[PDB]
């Protein structure tokens, strides 16, 4: 499968995804890394790995469908089969999500359904859980609510800050995100017609 990775920041998940697609027997390859923001470290990581990049400034569009269409155009340009959201911070419009249904995955730093939203760690610390984690899920219209592919629990240590908890969780993300990409790229895991996840 030909894969596109959308990012909005440091792209901490890129290295693990990139290495994985280059290990023996990978069913995927990363052909383009797209950012909605210029000058973020994720772009350099892509370049250094020898992967083409594109910056599509969401602030230059009228609305989300417009912005999403500009992304869809590049995805078509690179005949992309699967899209991975890695620290991508723009909520996508229904038409784009429907078009990529079953082919777009996101990594989220909590054990969904708990702590949906971009400040998952802050919520975890505020709620007082001793166990949190990360989740890779197919992207649905509803934010952080698509079908779950894999999850990994991570302990929260007393005195953790957002920074320390975040770092520990990223280590789990680096394990399940690449694994989930392989499962979908190999056709091993699919979003069934009944909208439920199915393992072949």
């Amino acid at each position: 499968a030909r894969v596109a990775v959308l990012i909005s920041g440091t792209g901490s998940n890129l290295q693990a995804l990139i290495d994985s697609t280059r290990e023996p027997n990978s069913s995927a390859q990363i052909d383009i890394v797209i950012s909605n923001k210029a000058a973020v470290a994720g772009l350099d990581k892509a370049e250094r790995a020898g992967i083409p990049t594109r910056v599509i400034n969401h602030k230059l569009y009228k609305n989300r469908v417009e912005f999403d269409s500009a992304i869809d155009l590049v995805l078509e340009e690179f005949s992309i089969d699967i899209v991975c959201l890695a620290g991508f911070m723009r909520i996508l419009s229904g038409p784009f999500v429907q078009k990529w249904n079953g082919k777009m995955l996101n990594i989220h730093p909590s054990l969904l359904p708990s702590f949906k939203g971009s400040n998952a760690h802050e919520q975890a610390l505020e709620t007082g859980v001793t166990v949190t984690g990360c989740t890779v899920h197919f992207v649905a219209e509803d934010v952080d609510a698509g079908q779950i592919i894999l999850q990994e629990a991570v302990p929260v240590k007393r005195g953790d800050t957002v920074a320390t908890l975040s770092e520990r969780v990223k280590l789990a993300e680096h394990k399940i995100f690449p694994a989930a990409l392989q499962l979908v790229a190999s056709g091993t895991v699919q979003l069934g017609e009944n909208g439920k996840i199915c393992w072949v």
